[PDB]
């Protein structure tokens, strides 16, 4: 039963993407582009790691193909676990309507188990968006339940893979996101920050005497390193994520992302020898999205998973 293997990501970089379960409209990127549709056995196999989006839903949460049956979508989670992929269900996304309460704890940890049972997922990704962060319990019952999740598959000799993928201004220091990661030292496997959609926010760098947005092209690079510094050392306004548990987030696109593009790639391959330099190497990269990466701009031009093509040399 190919499914029923969860991959393990230990001892290796990552390249991470989010797979859509909803059709392509005519115009869905923020310049108007429109993201491709495909199998999960369409994936390029450097996305070493699938995250699937999303599981959603008042009540107890949860999640089905929207164009595949059950033994379908599990036998293509099979082929990629075959192949030492993982395949992880994203919570939350856009108008999820996640409010769990006190008391659902082993509902959600029993919903959760299910999805695995029924469609070989390897994981979970946590990409609240921020009208759920703080919404319901969702702060409680989250995290108790995952540690719940962990802790069964853990005596199954099985690592259920526990991601997380917050808005970087989430991160800074007294943020009320943070009680997600506190609550969860030990459980989680890596953070994925997005450093995208938040144009305006920026780091002040003494080293540079520079404030640096993220919607800063010129200096792309030194945006990259510097908040991803802050982060792994808890400096400049960040609380500390530890670096080898750190995943920089990234919008294969233009049409993925309002801002955040990155338009030189070696901006991230120096990002990454600079911390590689000053050991504070990080786990790898994620991106929105996999459909994003193969899908075309309004005036037709394929992307031909051009972040793909840009950055597995980087992570293998
Ligand atoms: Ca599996």
């Amino acid at each position: 039963d190919d499914a029923a293997i969860m991959p393990s990501i230990a001892n290796k970089k990552i390249l991470m993407g989010f797979w859509h379960n909803w059709a392509a409209g005519a115009s869905d990127g923020y310049q108007q582009g429109q993201f491709a549709n495909m199998n999960l056995t369409d994936i390029p196999t450097e996305y070493n790691v699938v995250a699937v989006a999303f599981m959603k839903g008042q009540g107890i949460p949860t999640f089905k193909p929207y164009n595949l049956s059950d033994t379908e979508f599990r036998r293509q989670v099979g082929v990629l676990n075959s192949q030492g992929r993982a395949v992880l269900i994203s919570l939350g996304g856009a108008d999820a309507h996640i409010e769990l309460k006190t008391g659902d704890e082993d509902k959600l940890k029993d919903e959760i188990i299910r999805l695995v049972e029924v469609y070989g997922f390897d994981g979970l990704d946590i990409d609240l968006e921020q009208a759920a962060i703080g919404a319901a319990n969702n702060k409680t019952v989250l995290p108790a339940a995952l540690k719940k999740v962990k802790d069964h598959y853990a005596a199954q000799g099985k690592n259920f893979i526990i991601s997380m993928a917050p808005e970087f201004p989430y991160l800074r220091t007294n943020g009320t996101y943070l009680d997600y990661i506190n609550a969860l030292e030990g459980y989680y496997d890596f953070i994925a920050p997005q450093y995208y959609n938040q144009g305006g926010d920026g780091i002040w760098v003494d080293e540079l005497n520079a404030w640096i947005t993220q919607n800063n092209d010129a200096m792309k690079e030194d945006f990259l390193y510097y908040l991803t510094e802050s982060l792994v050392t808890g400096t400049r306004g960040y609380a500390k994520i530890p670096a080898a548990k750190f995943v920089i987030g990234l919008p294969s696109n233009n049409d993925a992302a309002a801002t955040g593009y990155v338009v030189n790639k070696q901006a991230v391959y120096n990002a990454f020898s600079r911390l590689d330099a000053k050991n504070l190497s990080i786990k790898g990269l994620m991106t929105w999205s996999i459909n994003w990466d193969n899908g075309k701009s309004k005036a037709g031009v394929a992307y031909n998973w051009e972040f793909k093509t840009r950055y597995a040399p980087l992570i293998q």
